[PDB]
């Protein structure tokens, strides 16, 4: 009843854990550049509906994420949101719209995927291009806290339960370096966690986008290991 970690999951299949009352995170797993990694997302619920936020990184995870709801749950899932352009995000984007679900991203996402060769959400996310922005969507709200681990990088705030999904701008407690930070800007990063703190001081559970969910001690764990990664 433990998180389930990288190793615990084969690729391709998918578990779901219960974070609080009507929220869930979902793992699973998948291979890139030779090496296997986990990754989370979240699932909210909307009433009778449910609101995803991020897919399982890859069409056939998404699948499975989709039928594991199913199973679980037994709720549909209406929309879903993609925190930033990178697969882990949006790999899934089609399987979801073939499955009747609205796919929404910012306009900086979208950009990002299409000019990358990654799918696409279907909507545009206005309000939400200047960092300390907030929008409400459903049962939660989204922040753009600025560039961080991608310049789109999006938070999500489930209000009912004081939960902070912080994607992959948020790293685990057992981080020993930034993850992958191709896309990232070490220098704005810890201003950008630092927006985050000061915005949700009252988040009772924080969830990165890779590992283990925690407390709030991951936003200072994120902002110490990235500020020692840039040196
Ligand atoms: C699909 C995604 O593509 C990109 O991000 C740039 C693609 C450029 N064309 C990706 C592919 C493969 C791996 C990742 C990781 C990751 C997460 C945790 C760790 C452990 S640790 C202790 O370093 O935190 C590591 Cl090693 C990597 C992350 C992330 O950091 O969000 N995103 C990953
Ligand atoms: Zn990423
Ligand atoms: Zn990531």
């Amino acid at each position: 009843g433990e998180y389930p970690t990288v190793n615990e999951i084969p690729v391709g299949e998918v578990r779901l854990y219960q974070i609080a009352d009507g929220v869930w995170s979902h793992i699973a797993t998948q291979s890139f550049d030779g090496a296997v990694y986990p990754s989370n997302g979240l699932i909210v619920r909307d009433g009778d509906e449910l609101l995803l936020i991020d897919t399982a990184w890859g069409a056939k995870n998404t699948a499975a994420l989709l039928a594991e709801i199913e199973k679980q749950i037994g709720l549909p899932v209406t929309r879903a949101v993609s925190t930033h352009f990178h697969d882990d995000r949006v790999g899934g984007v089609d399987v979801l719209r073939a499955a009747g679900v609205a796919t929404y991203a910012s306009p900086s996402t979208r950009r990002l995927a299409e000019a990358e060769g990654n799918e696409i959400p279907t909507h545009s996310l206005e309000g939400l291009s200047s960092s300390g922005d907030a929008v409400r969507f459903g049962p939660v709200e989204l922040f753009y806290p600025g560039a961080a681990h991608s310049t789109d990088n999006l938070v999500v705030y489930v209000p009912s339960a004081n939960v902070l999904y912080g994607g992959c701008a948020v790293h685990e407690l057992s981080s020993t370096s930034a993850g992958n930070v191709a896309d990232a800007d070490l220098a704005e990063w810890p201003t950008s966690v630092e927006r985050i703190q000061k915005h949700y001081p009252e988040a009772e559970v924080v969830i990165p986008g890779h590992g283990l969910p925690g407390g709030l001690d991951l936003l200072q764990h994120t902002a110490n290991v990235v500020k020692a990664h840039k040196n």
